[PDB]
């Protein structure tokens, strides 16, 4: 479950990285950063896509990627972080 | 369920698009972009409504639209994305 | 339930409105706008508190207000919007 | 439960505060503010990390810290705020 969600999240972020560096001209690391803060809904305080293609893609990217990203974060905190913490509280 | 949530989400976004392009003077695509990042809570890093009417509308728009938009995203990821993925993992 | 959550949400927003207009010098409508986009986690793309008092208050305001605001949004969409829609789909 | 989530949240915020003030050169209060609005997904409207190290750290920080922070907010609103309110509504 976690493995699949991890892979799916990675693929989604690679797509965003490729899109923004190509269409919006961002450096790859910046394209990845924007993709991550967008899908996790944190948002970026400085960059907004400047092209209409970028705006349309971002709208679709958000609707299709938010569920997955939070599905991964949700399982990562309950199936990987909770135990490593829960079992730790055991005297 | 998904169909109705889809339609409701679309209608909500059309209202925002019309409002912001009219009252805030945004190009339609920009009004749609702002409506989407606002209701999905990603937020925009460059635009904030400049008129008091725009600020009041945005406040009400957020409270009334967030639930719906996330209801659609939630069902889209579980009733349309989960299966298309779950059934795929079947050897 | 909805009534109490509504009142609590209103009181929380009034406190933020008073704080930001007083300490950060925002016009009341702007203080309310900032309080709303902050607690709903949409965030504002232009304003960040400029005083240390404002930054500390905002940190505490977020932790104490996010739960409530989303408790209100959650119930508003399920106990007031769902029915008005669910009952409507009835031929 | 609440105590542990509180401590874990505090430790996570201290790490962010140290990272951003050191690598991004922010004043400690600003580093804490950025860490908080980032992990609660509110986001900051003015600051984005400027170094590649800062961008990479922020990406990892978000994925590892969002679950916890919202686990704390969730329990704080249900196991500490709900009762103090629920018991109050009792005539
Ligand atoms: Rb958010
Ligand atoms: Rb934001
Ligand atoms: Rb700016
Ligand atoms: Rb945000
Ligand atoms: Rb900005
Ligand atoms: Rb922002």
């Amino acid at each position: 479950e976690f493995q699949v969600l991890f892979v799916l999240t990675i693929l989604t972020l690679i797509s965003g990285t490729i899109f923004y560096s190509t269409v919006e001209g961002l450096r790859p690391i910046d394209a990845l950063y924007f993709s991550v803060v967008t899908l996790t809904t944190v948002g970026d305080g400085n960059f907004s896509p400047q092209t209409d293609f970028g705006k349309i893609f971002t709208i679709l990217y958000i609707f299709i990627g938010i569920g997955l990203v939070f599905g991964f974060i949700h399982k990562l905190a309950v199936n990987v972080q909770l135990p490593s913490i829960l079992s730790n509280l055991v005297p």
